[PDB]
DNA sequence: GCTATAAAACGGCA
DNA sequence: TGCCCTTTTATAGC
């Protein structure tokens, strides 16, 4: 671990990558799913077909004016990758699709710090940023505003990071709850 | 299954 | 632009 950038020696896992990309061509959805192997398209429950791939296992969203959701990813690469692999199965359709103004939306992450968290006691000295409602949901919400990110602080320790459209706010963001978790030890 | 968190796309409706 | 709509993922309590 490069402990410059991960002062607490540990580094969170992303599990989830949201892209988006256009084709910049219409595409007909109807017919899309006809031939494809992998596409279900029900248009009264949603406006776009939903086609998977194998490697990397990820599942894309496609529309027909030509926009493409990429979701499932593990990385900013492999969401590049999957991308660029649903694109090329609709050229082999027929149509004309181009790959542009690929961007990368939302980055989940998440992360162990191994220690139990006193989450009331948390949630009493950062009310500002902190939501704790134990009845709806077991987890604190942390919204951290610089950088602005959203974590989900469980009584086990285990940390979700959300929120992020670049990795390093992802890092940064983990870096700065965790001496506050350290804090709130449960001994 | 629900409850919550972020994000985009589209279609329907005030 | 707001609400809803779907997909993905860790997490966990009902």
């Amino acid at each position: 671990v490069d402990l410059s950038k991960h002062p607490s020696g540990i580094v969170p896992t992303l599990q989830n990558i949201v892209s988006t990309v256009n084709l910049d061509c219409k595409l007909d959805l109807k017919a899309i799913a006809l031939q494809a192997r992998n596409a279900e398209y029900n248009p009264k429950r949603f406006a776009a077909v939903i086609m998977r791939i194998r490697e990397p296992k990820t599942t894309a969203l496609i529309f027909a004016s030509g926009k493409m959701v990429c979701t499932g990813a593990k990385s900013e690469d492999f969401s590049k990758m999957a991308a660029r692999k649903y694109a090329r199965i609709v050229q082999k359709l027929g149509f004309p699709a181009k790959f542009k103004d690929f961007k990368i939306q939302n980055i989940v992450g998440s992360c162990d710090v191994k220690f139990p968290i006193r989450l009331e006691g948390l949630a009493y000295s950062h009310a500002a940023f902190s939501s704790y409602e134990p009845e709806l949901f077991p987890g604190l919400i942390y919204r951290m505003k610089v950088p602005k990110i959203v974590l989900l602080i469980f009584v086990s320790g285990k940390i979700v990071i959300t929120g992020a459209k670049m990795r390093d706010e992802t890092y940064k963001a983990f870096e700065n709850i965790y001496p506050v978790l350290s804090e709130f030890r449960k001994i």
